[PDB]
């Protein structure tokens, strides 16, 4: 969520706005010039990319920051969750905030920092597929109904390989064990599905 | 994207010049920095070291660049000159002080952020490839002599497909890898001879 809990103590300055579940917070192509505080509630953002796809952007919940001042070239559709109150800051009130307040400047300053560096250290699933097959049918192999890969083949690496978050190759692997796929232990890799593994892979 | 922010030029009066020869460390791993650091002449090299010692890229930092930090991040980083390069730092201080002056700049600085996150947000490769070749080379590989084999095919059209490396750049990546006698693709067959220099460069 990114919380900046000390913008609640300036809300009196910006415009307040309520919005019911379901609701539309920023409108497709709608022009945002001021900043979004997140009282209460929850909001979804997607973002909306030339040729008309949609796509997750970020969840945003209480004391988040979201909107913008000035325009950046993405499209964001944004939508309640739930009951939700905001506090909407243009620039005028946030110069106005700013003379009550110095602080608020770096508080500000400190979140979108905070932003940006979790972004950048961050900076697809059928690569794994891929990456899985190509490792059976070239060096799987078979025990009784299943092929079995001998190689110790770190989820780290895996990522790093095919290019892929950490977190997605957990999931992913969850996924094909949960399915009876492929089974991924530290020194060996199961499989026990070859048929459906493949199929999956020439997505 | 160096997400430039020329404006800040007018205000280095007030921070503290500061300038690397190519090569020289502008941030230490684990030295604490506490200031914004302005690139108005050079370029820098953002790496960071994750907590298992690992390093990668972070970004690359250019002409009117804004790099650094008043406060923690939780991003251990080691950013070094590439070029002869002149920066201004700026303290919390220091920017009171500009803000004093012109509240406009504060705006300014804003925006910058504004587009960064927008950037990043949004989209939220060589060494995929040698990484690849490295895992089967250790795992799969038989040591003949002063090289090791690995007997399976491997196509290119394979390998761009498991790291999502665009083809022409395995083409070259194949290519190069050849020429400097580090690894050949013989048909069927994959012969490294120089795993130390192909553990190196992944």
């Amino acid at each position: 969520f990114f919380p900046i809990e000390k913008l609640r103590n300036y809300t009196q300055m910006g415009l307040i706005r309520d919005f019911a579940k379901g609701s539309a917070v920023i409108m497709p192509g709608e022009e945002i010039t001021s900043m979004i505080f997140l009282v209460e509630g929850k909001i979804k953002l997607d973002i909306i990319f030339e040729d008309g796809s949609e796509k997750l952007l970020y969840y945003a919940g209480g004391n988040s920051l979201i909107g913008k001042l000035y325009p950046t070239g993405n499209n964001i559709y944004a939508t309640a969750m739930e009951p939700t109150r905001t506090c909407w800051f243009s620039e005028k009130s946030l110069r106005t905030v700013f003379r009550t307040d110095e602080d608020m400047i770096f508080e500000i300053f400190k979140n979108y920092l905070t932003k940006v560096a979790y972004y950048a250290r961050q900076v697809p699933t059928i690569r794994i597929l891929r990456l899985f097959y190509e490792l059976c049918s070239s060096q799987g192999k078979r025990v009784g109904d299943t092929y079995e890969i001998t190689m110790p083949l770190s989820q780290k690496s895996i990522g790093e390989i095919t290019g892929v978050h950490h977190v997605t190759v957990s999931r992913v692997l969850a996924s094909l064990k949960r399915e009876n796929i492929l089974d991924k232990k530290k020194n060996k890799i199961i499989v026990y599905n070859l048929g459906e593994l493949k199929h999956l892979s020439e997505q």
